[PDB]
């Protein structure tokens, strides 16, 4: 049961890096959840608006969770996919699948939850009208 | 119903550093995975024998996953509660709660599973007796 | 010549983390600037009242360099020689070297340098006198 | 006295992550390092012919140093310059420096020392030809 490169909506490549190898030569497992944020916040950053630095609106990681399948080093080319799940309206639930050029099978793949939030409250908020649109973009 | 400290058996100081916190203020989300598998991997270096320098036999995480509760900054002291789930026998799954000094109330808390390998092939192996002895040591 | 214990006025110890170690087993060369602004800022925090959250006044790193002697890994316990060399009124140059529990010699050694600003304008200010209080704690 | 892109041999070009902007907003000063030795092996891989995995022979990092001119941040897109100072033997300089893109000045700029020996024994090795070979090829 490994993902495939057909399930997902928005594709992210991101370069690695020297330290991202762990002690046995490969990926370390936390390095995808970077992976994962990185490729979201990017996706929200262009197209949500958003506006982080910036943003009276922000989004906050509650949950996340990881499955491993096969191991990706440095410096091979790994790109990741994007795709949403649920979908309330203070709040979210992405599936990431990282997936190495030219392979159908994703290497590990994921999911983690946003709550958009007022910025200096941190206090619940409708997500606003232009994520929303961006967000339900990738809804399957 | 959030986690507490007396569910716990063993128990990882670490220091927070400085680029832990993330844009946001607080210590970034993916920081706690990397607090997982030291918490984890410090005691098992400690007390399992492994030896991950030397080790024929080495840990790999294949699946992990985190809920977060409360927010934690740097420079304030977290602190790392760890106990065994399940535990199969070339296989193990770990609880972790990372904890404020002194609050009862984890601040978030997540599992992983660990599956031992021979180094070389990394084909899947029995938990020689030692590291088995000190994974038991923290079965509920 | 190799740094010494006794040349530093300040102590911080920090707990090494699992993937501190790169691929060559020894913590990553890039993770000795992460313990120098740790070690830093940490006493800053402590002592010289920023407030980094809520500061008006913040610092900001505008060069910085190491060499290195010995290699340290996960998961031996380093802890940080911390002294000030030069010391301007907007503008100070600390002194970093890294020890091993216990060793005469340091294991790497490097400095670097602040830059108090303005958060909002980011424009150079005098060092408020707390700071410059404990800045000047340790100078030589 | 600021650095220029027609000054530097080769061009590598890296994503910023989300948890590179540390909690002031830009990226932190540290992550300048990991753009560097991965900027290098990069180079080192692809054309040196090492073979980390891999590799009788690799690098050390003895000495860096890095200086700060103006700040980045994610998702911004960095890319690095890459060339060769000094070269001994069994020994390397680099210089980088990291360019935003579409601008003439570097937005910070430093240099690091490889120091090339046996896996194993850890003792100083020539610079083998394939190398030493592409190496050269940056010598200014």
């Amino acid at each position: 049961p490994r993902p495939l490169r057909e399930q997902y909506l928005h594709f992210q490549p991101i370069s690695t890096r020297w330290h991202d190898n762990d002690i046995y030569g490969h990926v370390n497992n936390v390095t995808y959840y970077a992976f994962f944020d990185t490729a979201v916040n990017t996706y929200l950053i262009e197209r949500g608006g958003l506006d982080i630095q910036g943003g009276e609106v922000i989004g906050l990681v509650v949950s996340s969770s990881c499955d491993y399948f096969a191991p990706v080093a440095f410096p091979q080319r790994i790109e990741m996919g994007l795709r949403v799940a649920r979908l309330g309206n203070s709040s979210v639930q992405y599936e990431l699948a990282l997936f190495l050029e030219g392979q159908r099978e994703a290497c590990a793949a994921g999911r983690f939850v946003h709550v958009f939030v007022e910025r200096r409250s941190s206090r619940p908020v409708a997500i606003p009208q232009e994520l929303r649109d961006a967000l339900a973009a990738l809804q399957s």
